[PDB]
């Protein structure tokens, strides 16, 4: 009675913050999406790089309006300033709505990314160009290109009123807003940024940030808050989420999804998968383990290399959580993720199918079949077959059926038994004989 593998959300992610991404290119990758099996399209937009424009872009903050055509010019120059893509800039409100739309007649849901409080570069830029002051920032002389400073009430306003507005655009028409909150101040602090916003808690009079990782908390309680009251569930990256499994600065959303990518390395201690459930925040499994970053394309080549992507994709099932402290972990789903880190590198979508195709492959139970084809088959049948001998006709309104028939849910796995219905039916259409 229940077909649990199925009912999982299977998901490619796409940077498309970092590195332009153009309508066509993503209707392809929706329709490879559909054709492996994916449920979702992860579209990051905001990643370093802001890439997508709303038709009204006014902010209301800081006592005041920016003004719309201000808003748009300082993020289109503070999105050219972290890296000028030749192929575009930003996607347009309609382009948008007609990808969503798009989409959605396929059965492929949307879920978008606006990264804060780090990977935010170019919105960071466009507060400047706006006027507002010291929106970075800063450790011991180090400033963060891509990291707002959350004791900057003026910044901290701008920011959340961006993202009110992105995410009242996407109420009703997605399920999910991806808030990030990965990796703060990684730059600044040479992957730090968590410890660096707990150590004055444990380590005063040392220059640390006072309150640094509380006020955190409240910057990734209120964007939820702001999220869903939109009706949208609120989404984060791991990482920031009770770092060093730290409990006692306060307590995160719990409607917050977090999207599991990373079980930390040395010096880089993250909560296990485990203490998350536990704290109850459902789990959508993001493991690292199968990230590809486009132009590093075989072995060799550096981290998260297609080779490597493959690998983890064999050796990695969409049901292995990364930091799971031996604990068995539900999860919602798993997500596949490319990446434009170098966001001048040589988009390649066969690669990026190769990546997706795989990992419906090694995950087949849990990715749906193609009915397609079968689809197809069945409205090139010829319709009228009078003229027909009774035993031919038989044969082909028996093989119609047997495709009709076919259970409607069949797993990727279960695909040639929908390859043989419909090898079955060409067969017996050839076979129809005239009467005599
Ligand atoms: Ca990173
Ligand atoms: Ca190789």
């Amino acid at each position: 009675a229940m077909n649990e593998k199925l009912a999982k959300k299977k998901i490619v992610s796409i940077d498309a913050g970092r590195k332009y991404f153009s309508p066509e290119q993503l209707k392809e990758i929706i329709d490879k999406a559909k054709h492996y099996g994916y449920t979702d399209l992860h579209l990051l937009v905001g990643n370093d790089g802001l890439r997508f424009m709303l038709d009204d872009m006014s902010i209301t903050a800081n006592g005041k309006t920016y003004a719309s055509d201000d808003v748009k010019r300082a993020i289109e120059k503070g999105t050219n300033d972290y890296y000028n893509d030749p192929n575009g800039n930003h996607l347009t409100e309609s382009q948008m709505t007609d990808l969503i739309n798009y989409a959605k007649d396929k059965g492929i849901g949307l879920i978008p990314t606006v990264n804060s409080p780090g990977h935010m570069d170019a919105i960071l830029n466009a507060m400047k160009e706006l006027g507002i002051q010291n929106p970075n920032f800063s450790y011991f002389g180090k400033k963060s290109a891509r990291t707002v400073d959350l004791d900057n009430e003026q910044a901290v306003a701008f920011t959340k009123a961006l993202i009110d507005k992105y995410a009242a655009y996407f109420a009703k028409k997605t399920e999910i807003f991806n808030i990030g909150l990965d990796e703060y101040a990684n730059d600044a602090t040479d992957a730090k940024g968590w410890s660096v916003l707990q150590a004055d808690k444990y380590y005063p009079n040392e220059g640390y940030p006072v309150k640094g990782y509380e006020k955190f908390i409240a910057y990734a309680n209120d964007l939820a808050r702001i999220v869903k009251s939109h009706g949208l569930k609120p989404m984060a990256f791991n990482d920031g989420i009770y770092y060093n499994s730290d409990t006692s600065f306060g307590s995160f959303d719990k409607d917050i999804i977090v999207s599991m990518w990373t079980g930390g390395w040395g010096g880089y201690d993250v909560a296990s998968s485990k203490l998350l459930a536990e704290k109850g925040h459902q789990i959508l499994n993001t493991n690292d383990a199968w990230y590809y970053v486009l132009g590093r394309n075989a072995d060799g080549q550096g981290w998260y290399n297609l080779d490597q992507g493959l690998n983890g994709i064999k050796n990695t099932p969409i049901t292995s959580v990364p930091k799971t402290e031996g604990a068995d972990i539900p999860i919602i789903g798993g997500m596949v993720a490319a990446w434009a880190d170098t966001p001048s590198a040589r988009y390649s979508p066969s690669r990026l199918f190769k990546l997706m195709r795989h990992f419906a492959n090694a995950n087949a139970e849990y990715f749906a079949a193609d009915y397609e084809s079968a689809e197809q088959a069945l409205n090139e049948v010829p319709k009228d077959l009078n003229r027909y001998t009774a035993e031919s006709v038989t044969a082909v309104k028996e093989a119609e059926k047997a495709i009709r028939s076919l259970d409607s849910n069949l797993s990727r796995a279960q695909q040639d038994t929908i390859d043989q219905a419909i090898a079955k039916l060409q067969e017996t259409v050839n076979n129809l004989t005239l009467t005599p």
